[PDB]
């Protein structure tokens, strides 16, 4: 599914991301835009052989099992393909575990480089929330 901007904001709000660990909703929308272009089916392979999955590009080296990342963990206890669903529940629930790990949203490279320190509230401007 390719979400619209406000449709995803609303979905993320419903699932408890707004101000989760102190990160306002626009941070999560901005991260999804630059990680996946709001496409739940996005995948990208990394140099180490791990793969990033879904709307928040969650990595198989630590967080999910894809059957092809040797020596990796599955901290979210889920197949990586669950992260590609039109229902963002699994992605959100795994993201809450990531953002609680100590480095906050700096785990998302696109957030660090394209959202951090910018006016992220712009990403929810106009939406009915
Ligand atoms: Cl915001
Ligand atoms: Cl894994
Ligand atoms: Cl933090």
């Amino acid at each position: 599914k390719v979400f619209g901007r406000c449709e995803l904001a609303a979905a993320m709000k419903r699932h408890g991301l707004d101000n989760y660990r102190g990160y306002s909703l626009g941070n999560w929308v901005c991260a999804a835009k630059f990680e996946s272009n709001f496409n739940t089916q996005a995948t990208n392979r990394n140099t180490d052989g791990s793969t990033d999955y879904g709307i928040l590009q969650i990595n198989s080296r630590w967080w999910c099992n894809d059957g092809r990342t040797p020596g990796s963990r599955n901290l979210c206890n889920i197949p990586c393909s669950a992260l590609l669903s039109s229902d963002i529940t699994a992605s959100v629930n795994c993201a809450k575990k990531i953002v609680s790990d100590g480095n906050g949203m700096n785990a998302w490279v696109a957030w660090r480089n394209r959202c951090k320190g910018t006016d992220v509230q712009a990403w929810i401007r106009g939406c009915r929330l």
